[PDB]
C-alpha cells in the first residue's frame, strides 16, 4: 500500500506449486529478495472458479529485475510445498485471474 491500485506493466511472475491457504505475506517471504510494484499491490490467487483458492497464483513484480529475482527460485519450496515461477504478462494475467465471473 504505497502504489496502486494496479499495473506493474508487465512484470507479472505466475506461481504454481504453492499451499492451499498462502497469500501475499508469503510471496513477499519466499521473495524477500524481492520488490513487488507495491509489495502487496501487484499480487493475486487463483481459484478453482467456484469456491476455493488453488496452489497457483500471478504477481506483477516491481521490475523485470525483480521477475528475474523471482525466477532464481522457479523450482524451490515454501511449506511442504513447491513454487514453481514463471515469467508472465498483465496481458495473460487479466485473462488467467477474470474468469471465476464477468
Amino acid at each position: 500500500m504505497m502504489l496502486g491500485p494496479e499495473g506493474g506493466e508487465g512484470f507479472v511472475v505466475k506461481l504454481r506449486g504453492l499451499p492451499w491457504s498462502c497469500s501475499v505475506e508469503d510471496v513477499q517471504n519466499f521473495l524477500s529478495d524481492c520488490t513487488i510494484h507495491d509489495g502487496a499491490a501487484g499480487v493475486h490467487f487463483i481459484y478453482t472458479r467456484e469456491g476455493r483458492q488453488s496452489g497457483e497464483a500471478f504477481v506483477e513484480l516491481g521490475s523485470e529485475d525483480d521477475v528475474k529475482m523471482a525466477l532464481k527460485k522457479d523450482r524451490e519450496s515454501m511449506g511442504h510445498r513447491y513454487i514453481e515461477v514463471f515469467k508472465s504478462h498483465r496481458t495473460e494475467m487479466d485473462w488467467v485471474l477474470k474468469h471465476s465471473g464477468p
